[PDB]
């Protein structure tokens, strides 16, 4: 309901000064040919650089958070849902521990993530966004709330 460019308008004010920002996207995934070419107009309008890193199976995920962080030093990493591959414990738990564990912040589809250790997620109601926020962590990682979001944000 939180479209990706909504949501990386988001992260711009909530890890500001970030440039470079990693996805990891579930090839089982539905609507590929809507939400990929999306990324790349949501990257040219907000000014940070989307790179995205498809996945099928768990031996995929390791090399491919490690190409997002050695080739491109994606600053953050960003999950847009969790049917299939990102929503199974091992996948979610890898990601999570290894983004933490170089700086990056997790933007993540759901709570069930910041249980775990992710920043932030997201969520729309009647009176629009409202932020979803962990936090412990979200204060270690220096996470800055939008003024107008000062008001619609919910801890964990």
């Amino acid at each position: 309901e939180v479209t990706p460019i909504q949501q990386l308008f988001l992260i711009k004010e909530l890890k500001p000064g970030i440039a470079r920002i990693g996805v990891i996207w579930d090839k089982n995934a539905a609507n590929r040919d809507e939400v990929l070419p999306q990324l790349q107009r949501a990257s040219a309008a907000t000014g940070i650089k989307v790179v995205v890193a498809e996945v099928a199976s768990l031996q995929e995920v390791a090399p491919q958070f490690r190409t997002l962080l050695r080739d491109h030093q994606v600053e953050a990493l960003w999950v847009l849902e969790e049917s299939g591959l990102l929503g199974q414990a091992a996948a979610r738990s890898f990601l999570i521990k290894n983004a933490t564990q170089a700086g990056m912040p997790v933007f993540a589809p759901s709570e069930t993530w910041l249980k775990e250790g992710a920043c932030v997620t997201w969520r729309k109601d009647a009176e629009g966004i409202r932020l979803v926020v962990n936090k412990a962590v979200a204060e270690a990682m220096g996470i800055t709330i939008p003024a107008k979001y000062q008001d619609r944000t919910a801890f964990l």
